[PDB]
C-alpha cells in the first residue's frame, strides 16, 4: 500500500527532527530487520549474505547487504541520500534576555528559506555533550513539545511587509522560548541538564556543548482534495532516506546493496562524515581485498543518487524549462546537467529509465532553464558512475515542503528493482 | 615538419567533435602504434616496455609507456590535458516547434562565449544510449553535415545590437534544424534511430538518452598572410591532447610516460572521470606495489599540465600585464599564479624553462594582471609536482579559437624532451 | 531541379566579395549571354531586340533588354537590387604595428553587425588604383587566401562577455594579417603591388589608393536537416542580384526589361553611382526620344524592388507583428510601409500578388510592428511605381545570413513572369 508507505514516512519524519535522530531511526529499523551494527574502530569479519550497518558521528549511516557474488565481480548497487535539512541551530552562548523574554540565538544551517520559519510551533532536538562522573558523553534530546516561536512583526508595524524586505537572520530569527521573572537568571545548559534527567534519567556534572536544531511540531500529513500530496518538513531528503531504506529491506535478489545516507549535504558535504569525506570509500574498501579490487568493483558499480527534484509550480511555471517540468505523482525525475551539477550521463540515465519501464513506474526528465543555475561529489570521491534522480517536490528548503503522495511508492518500487538488478555492466 | 604536425592537428580536430570522439581518435592512433587497451574491470599484468591505454566513460583516456626503470625509483613523467571544450548540448526532451520550425533545446556546457556560436553551420555528434534486442548499449554518432544554425536577429530589428545585450541562453541559443509540415510530428529520438542505422547499421528497439554536442562544420585551417596562425574550434584543449600524443608516440628514452586526457575540465573536473576524480590515481596505483610505493613514486614524478594560455591581444592589450604578454609563435608559456590557480612553483618552472633551453624552444611567462582573476586539481589529488604551461592563443571559449602555427611543433619538441628526461629528482 | 539555381547562387557569391566583383560577375554572365557592353561616354545606337549592359564606377550595373514595343508605349519592366553589403574596409593609411603584429585599420561600411565578424577566416578584395608606365589605372584584386582574422578576447579576460558590451569599432575591429620581425617595416601598398603582379602580371610604379573589403572565406552552403536553408555572406543583396539576372536571361516574351543593381544602397544611396543618383534616369532617357517620352514611358512602367525581408525568427518572434511573420521557403514577401519606408501601394502590391498567383508561387505580407521603424529612392528619382518585395531571411547584416533554399526558385519564377508580362496597372 501507498498508504502504509506514506504513514511509515510520516512516522519516520516525526522520529527524525535532526540528522542524529534520522540516523538513529534508520538504525532501529535496520536492527529490527536483523542488520548488525559494526564499529569503524574494529576489525570486521563480514560474509556473503551478511546484513550490516555502520555510522559515523551518529549522523551518517551506511547500510550494507552483501550478496552472493562478490563486489569485485558484481559491483555494488548503491543508493545515496542525506540525513540533514536546512534549519536553525542553537548557538553556543545562546541566552538572549530582552523585553522580559528569554530567546535563543541561532545560526542558519544550510540554505533555509527564512519566512516560513516564522509563526510556527517549534520544538528543539539534537545532540548534547556532557560530563557525568568525570566521563565525557553524548546523548540525544528532544523536548518534543512546542517550546519556541519566531513570531512575525504585525503588518500594522511593517505596512510594506508584502513588498518584501531582507530578513536579517542575526536579528529576526532568534526564537522566544520563555518569559523571565524580575532578576531571574537564564541558563540554557541547566535546561539541557533537566532534559537529560527527564529523558534519560541522567544527572550531568556539566553540560559542555550541543548541536540542537529547532523543528516544526506539526507532523507531516496527506493533503489535498483527493489526497494527492504530502506536506512536511525534511522531505528533502528524509523522503529519499526512507524510500531507500524500504527498498533495501524488501529488495529481492542477492546483489551487493548499499544505502549511504550522509550528513552535511546541505552544506557542501565537506566533513569527516559527509559525502565529500572518505566515509563511504573507507567502508567499501573494508569489504574488498587490497590492490586493484576496489577500483575494479567500483567500475562495476552504479550509484543512484536520490535527492528531491523540483516539480513545475503552477504559480511560478516560468522557473522551469517548458519541456522539463516534472509533475508531482508523475514518478521519479532523472536530473541532468552537463555541467556536472548532476553526474548523470546517457548510460546512467538510460539504465535508470529502462529500469522504470521494466517496473512500470513513470519516469520524468529535468534540466534547468539554461539561463539559471551528493551525486557529483561521491562519483568524484570513489569514481563511481552515478544517476541523479529525485521525486518532484515544491517549496524545497521551506519548513514545510510538498511532495506527491503516489511518488514514494513509485520510488520504493524502482529502487527495489535496482537493488535486485544483477546486470549493470 | 610543422606542416605535417599542423595537418595532423586539423585532422584530429575534425575527427573529434566531442570528448567521446576525441577519446576514440586518441585510441585509434595509440592502437596503430601498438598500445594495448586495458579495461579497468580486469586485473592487469603489465610489464617493462609495455605500451597501454585505458579509458573511462569513453571520454577520458590515460596512455601509459612503462619504462625500463620502475616508477618507484624513477617516477612518472606525466603530461595532462583535457578532452572537453565549451559548447552546446542537446536537452533530454528537446523538441521545440514554433513558427513552422523544429528546434532543439540546448544547455550551455562550460564557459562558452555565446555570440560566436551564432551564424555558423553546425552539425551534431556524441554518445547515444539505446536498447537493441533487450540489450542496453551505446554508440557514437556524428551527423557530419550541417544540419543546424543559430541565426542572429537582423540588426534592423535590434538597432542597438552593437551596444551589447545579455544573450539569454534559454531563449536565443536553441538551434533550428528543420521546418515541419502542417501537423507533422517531431521525434528527435527517431532521428537518432535513423542515424544509428545509417552510421552503424543498427536498428534500436528504443533510444533512451544521449550526450550530444553541436559543433562547427568549418574545419580548422591555417590563416594569415604568412600562414602564421591556426584557427579552429576546440584548440582548448585538443591542441594539447594532440601535442601530448605526438610527443608520447615519438619520445626517445625509456622513462615511464603517462598521457592523461580527462573530460569535464571546463566544468571543474568533478566527475567519475574528471581530474578531480580518482581515475588517474587508481590507474597509477595499479602500476605499483602496495604500501609506500605510490607515495614515493609520485614524489619522484612531475606533471606537465598543458592547457592553452592567453596571448596578448593587440586590440585588448591592457587585459595583460605589460611584462607578461605572450606572443603567438613565441613558444610555450609557463603559467604562474601564487594563489594556486596554477600549481607551478620555482622548481617546476625552473625545470621546464631549462628543458626549453636545452631543446632550443623559446619559452614565455604569464601571470595575470594583479587586479584580475587540471594542474592544481591533479597535484591535490595525487600530490604530484606540477608545472602549468600552455601555447598562447586568442579567443578562448569561442567556437573558433586562434593559435600560432609554429607553436605545436615547439610544444611537441619540448614534451618529447620531457618524456625522455631521466632526471627530475 | 534548381539545386542548379542554388549552386549558381553559391558560385556567384564566391566570385563576388565586393560590389566591384559582383558587377564583374554579373557582366561576365551577361556577355556570355550575348549582351553588349555600352559605355556612358559614347553615343548609343540601340535597337529593338537589342541586349545591352552598362556600368558606372565598375560597381553599379544596368542590364537592358529592349523588346519589340517601344518603352514609350509599353513601358519598362524593371527589377532593382543592390551590389553592396555591410562589411569592413581598409583605411587609406592602414598599417597598425603592435605587440609584434601587423593589423589593418578598418572603417565599418553600412550597418554591420560587429560580433559575427570576429573569429572568421577573412580574406581581402576590391579595387586598387595605381600608376604604371606613367599612367593611372585600376584593377581588382582578390587575395582569396584567408589572410586575416579579428579574434575575440578570451572569456577568461572578459568574464561578463555574454552580458554584452558596446563593441568599439575603432579599437576592436582591426584585423590581424601578420607578425612582423623586429625592425621589420610594414608596407601595405607594397603588398598590393605584389598582389597586382601575381594576379595580373602588372608591376606598378606606385600604388595610390584602394577600396578593399574584408570578406569571409567560408563559402555559402546549403544547411539543415532537409536542406531547408542557405547560409552565406552577402545574401543581402546578392541573392536578389542573382535572382534578377537569372530571370532576365531566361525570361520569355517581348517586353523592355531592365535589371538595375546599384552600389551604395547600404549607406543611403547618394553617390554618382546610385540609386538616388541619376545613373538609372540618365540611362533610361537614352533609350527614348526627347520631350514628354520619358515621363510617359515611366508612367507605363513598374519597378519590382527586390531586397531581402525579415522572416519571423523563432527565438525572437516578438520582433514581428503576429499577423505578418514571413516563413522562409514561404515565397517572396510583399513589403508594405505607409510611411514610405517601402513604396509598395495597393496597385503595385495587388499586381505582384496576382503575378504570384498566376505563377503558382506562394507570396507573403510584411509590415513592421507599429512601435518599430531601393524602392522609395528610385520611385522618387524617375517617378516610377514600385512594389518592394524580398525573400525572407534571418540575421541580416551578419557576415553569414540565412535564407530558404526554395525561395530563390520561387523568386526567379515570378521575376520571369514579371519580365514577360505584357500589361501592368
Ligand atoms: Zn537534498
Ligand atoms: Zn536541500
Ligand atoms: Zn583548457
Ligand atoms: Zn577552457
Ligand atoms: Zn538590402
Ligand atoms: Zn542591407
Amino acid at each position: 500500500m501507498r498508504a502504509e508507505l506514506n504513514q511509515g514516512l510520516i512516522d519516520f519524519l516525526k522520529a527524525s527532527p535532526t540528522p542524529f535522530h534520522a540516523t538513529a531511526s534508520l538504525a532501529r529499523r535496520l536492527e529490527a530487520a536483523g542488520y548488525r551494527r559494526l564499529d569503524e574502530r574494529d576489525a570486521w569479519h563480514t560474509e556473503t549474505g551478511g546484513r550490516y550497518y555502520v555510522t559515523r558521528n551518529d549522523s551518517s549511516l551506511i547500510a550494507i547487504r552483501l550478496g552472493r557474488r562478490s563486489p569485485l565481480e558484481s559491483g555494488f548497487r548503491l543508493v545515496g541520500a542525506h540525513t540533514d535539512s536546512p534549519c536553525l541551530r542553537v548557538k553556543p552562548n545562546p541566552e538572549i534576555a530582552r523585553n522580559g523574554f528569554l530567546q535563543l540565538g541561532v545560526e542558519v544551517y544550510g540554505g533555509a528559506l527564512f519566512a516560513p520559519w516564522f509563526d510556527r510551533d517549534l520544538s528543539l532536538a539534537g545532540r548534547v555533550t556532557f560530563r557525568a562522573n568525570g566521563k565525557l558523553e553524548s546523548r540525544l534530546v528532544d523536548f518534543r513539545k512546542a517550546i519556541a516561536v519566531i513570531p512575525n512583526l504585525a503588518i500594522h508595524l511593517n505596512r510594506a511587509a508584502n513588498e518584501g524586505w531582507p530578513i536579517n537572520a542575526q536579528n529576526e530569527l532568534p526564537p522566544i522560548i520563555a518569559q523571565l521573572a524580575p532578576g531571574e537568571a537564564a541558563d540554557f545548559r541547566l535546561l539541557l541538564d533537566e532534559q537529560l534527567l527527564r529523558e534519560h534519567g541522567i544527572t550531568a556534572d556539566v553540560v559542555l556543548d550541543y548541536e540542537l536544531s529547532f523543528y516544526d511540531t506539526q507532523s507531516a500529513a496527506v493533503v489535498g482534495l483527493n489526497d494527492e500530496f504530502i506536506a512536511g518538513a525534511r522531505l528533502d531528503n528524509l523522503l529519499s532516506c526512507h524510500a531507500g531504506l524500504e527498498a533495501l529491506l524488501n529488495a529481492e535478489g542477492d546483489e551487493n546493496c548499499i544505502l549511504v545516507c550522509t550528513d552535511h549535504e546541505e552544506v557542501g558535504s565537506c566533513s569527516h562524515c559527509g559525502a565529500d569525506g572518505p566515509f563511504l570509500e573507507q567502508v567499501l574498501r573494508r569489504l574488498l581485498p587490497e590492490g586493484d579490487a576496489f577500483s575494479r568493483a567500483i567500475q562495476r558499480s552504479l550509484l543512484v543518487s536520490a535527492d528531491n527534484a523540483h516539480g513545475v509550480h503552477p504559480n511560478y511555471a516560468d522557473r522551469h524549462d517548458a519541456n522539463h517540468g516534472p509533475a508531482l505523482n508523475g514518478g521519479p525525475v532523472i536530473k541532468i546537467n552537463s555541467n556536472q551539477r548532476y553526474a548523470t550521463n546517457s548510460e546512467t540515465a538510460g539504465f535508470f529509465r529502462h529500469l522504470c519501464q521494466d517496473s512500470e513506474v513513470p519516469v520524468q526528465s529535468f534540466v534547468t532553464r539554461s539561463d539559471m543555475g551528493i551525486g557529483p561529489i561521491t562519483a568524484s570521491q570513489v569514481g563511481v558512475r552515478t544517476v541523479d534522480i529525485g521525486l518532484p517536490t515544491f517549496a524545497m528548503h521551506s519548513i514545510r515542503e510538498l511532495a506527491g503522495s503516489h511518488d514514494l511508492a513509485h520510488l520504493v518500487k524502482v529502487l527495489g528493482a535496482f537493488y535486485a538488478s544483477s546486470e549493470l555492466p
